[PDB]
């Protein structure tokens, strides 16, 4: 019979799990020191950072960087209950075409539910054992005005945490970080590194600016100390981690004999690039496949690879795939015409625009991306890929076109993708079936798309989305006009051969 995941059942779980299960054999509890305090224990932390730490503990005997997880909101009580009932063990389920495999993760050693005791969280962060405070709080948790690049200090949440009456009861990430750092300053300790693991560009620089700005509104002396002695490394993170369903839980018990209140499902691939900026020490991340780099310029190089080849290929699969009648990313990627289209867009048009990175083979990366896209267990819905395209195409596809214009390099397939979005905006696929177009600019986009025919001039006139270099290039206009005409007349599948070889 299946067994509840916990310390006392771990050995029998391993004994009955065959080659389908692996378990931590390092010691836990009092045997480790919690060098990492993680704010926002969710799926991505439990599939990415926590797994690197697990491998450092298991394969290399690192004993002082176990994780104390923190949940900030009442909603997080379910995570507290799941981990507490399992002695903070949980199962990572890796799924691919090869099948599914269970990896019990033991790197989270304890959990602090902030609404139960906010002082405990501050004191934990302030404790000398804490070397790193890591974050997965999503973009909205940064209280970041992207237009002005400033802290939203007028936000009621920030005003509350800034009130000295609340200095012992912060509620935001920055309130907790500041309260912890002020106590470290009092104790003569170094600032802990603040290590943002959210998937956003300049995650470290944004975190630094927000906390510095917060601290400046409290005590400028502490703020200067944070600025000068603190560490806020920028990083690139990549690992697909879908939400767990109730069926994932019952499937785990049925196949692997593990009863887990909240397992985590993920893909085999994982990547972590992080610049070497740490204020209170770090474990040897490089030993478990982490790419530790020099500075933010080095991180930006990896981020450009991912933006143009991963997200750019998602665009190639998404809008053409929706028009063609597909439902899932893995269906589009398995189609032979799309396989050649995407690979040749990657190789002929995107790759020449990319910086070479020591130890990185772009052709290997391209093949890995296609393999990940083909993974049928991800069940990545094309409507989710295509959602809010006005914020995606100008970031993933148009920059490659613009840089191709600067050197008169190849961009026919890139233009095809942009033209496929333009046709997609009308909301009718190649079989005559409507689909929803979801976009913060949906009304304007559908207005312009109707004004223009099979012609892109009206859409390209939106000055907030497209620059003058696009409208003033004759080869681009001629190329996207042609693609948009052929897609409208013959559809995606019939037009793809004109872009292969």
């Amino acid at each position: 019979a299946p067994l509840k995941l916990n310390s006392r059942n771990l050995s029998q779980i391993a004994a009955a799990g065959g080659a389908l299960v692996k378990i931590p054999t390092y010691q836990r509890g009092r045997a480790v020191k919690e060098g990492i305090v993680h704010i926002g224990v969710g799926g991505f932390h439990r599939a990415h950072l926590a797994v690197y730490i697990d491998q450092l503990m298991q394969k290399h005997g690192v004993n002082d960087y176990a994780i104390c997880g923190v949940g900030l909101q009442p909603f997080d009580s379910a995570m507290r209950d799941a981990l507490a009932s399992q002695d903070h063990l949980y199962t990572l389920i890796e799924r691919s075409a090869k099948g599914s495999f269970a990896h019990v993760i033991g790197s989270i050693n304890s959990y602090l539910f902030a609404p139960d005791n906010r002082e405990a969280v501050i004191a934990k962060m302030a404790h000398p054992d804490t070397k790193i405070v890591s974050l997965t709080i999503t973009e909205s948790g940064y209280y970041y005005n992207e237009n002005t690049h400033e802290l939203q200090s007028e936000h009621p949440d920030i005003q509350f945490d800034l009130d000295p009456a609340n200095e012992k009861a912060p509620r935001t990430t920055f309130g907790f970080l500041y309260a912890g750092l002020t106590r470290r300053y009092q104790q003569g300790l170094k600032p802990f590194t603040v290590m943002s693991c959210d998937n956003m560009q300049k995650n470290g620089s944004i975190t630094r600016h927000m906390l510095e700005s917060f601290a400046r509104l409290r005590n400028p002396e502490v703020a200067e100390w944070i600025a000068e002695e603190g560490a806020f490394p920028n990083a690139m993170v990549d690992r697909i981690t879908p939400q767990t369903s109730e069926t994932d839980k019952t499937a785990l018990a049925e196949k692997f004999g593990i009863v887990d209140s909240w397992p985590v499902v993920t893909e085999p691939f994982t990547q972590w690039v992080i610049e070497d900026q740490f204020s209170d020490g770090r474990p040897p991340f490089e030993k478990v496949g982490v790419q530790v780099v020099k500075d933010v310029h080095a991180v930006e190089q990896f981020e450009k690879h991912k933006l143009r080849l991963l997200n750019g290929s998602h665009s190639a699969l998404g809008y053409p795939g929706q028009l063609a009648g597909f439902q899932y990313v893995h269906e589009v990627m398995a189609n032979p015409l799309f396989r050649k289209f995407v690979w040749q867009m990657m190789q002929e048009e995107v790759k020449p625009l990319l910086p070479e990175i020591p130890g990185v083979d772009i052709d290997e990366y391209c093949n890995t991306l296609i393999e990940r896209f083909t993974n049928p267990t991800i069940m990545d819905q094309l409507p989710r890929i295509c959602l809010n395209a006005s914020g995606k195409i100008p970031q993933f596809i148009m920059p490659s076109i613009a840089e191709a214009i600067w050197e008169t390099g190849p961009f026919r397939r890139l233009c095809f993708v942009a033209a496929a979005w333009f046709h997609y905006i009308k909301g009718v696929d190649d079989r005559g079936k409507p689909f929803e177009v979801v976009d913060p600019m949906r009304e304007e986009l559908q207005a312009k798309a109707r004004a223009g025919g099979n012609d892109p001039s009206e859409l390209l006139s939106i000055k907030s989305l497209f620059g003058d270099d696009l409208r003033n290039d004759e080869r681009f206009l001629r190329e996207i006009t042609t693609a948009m005409n052929d897609i409208a007349r013959d559809g995606i599948m019939k037009t793809l051969p004109k872009y292969i070889n």
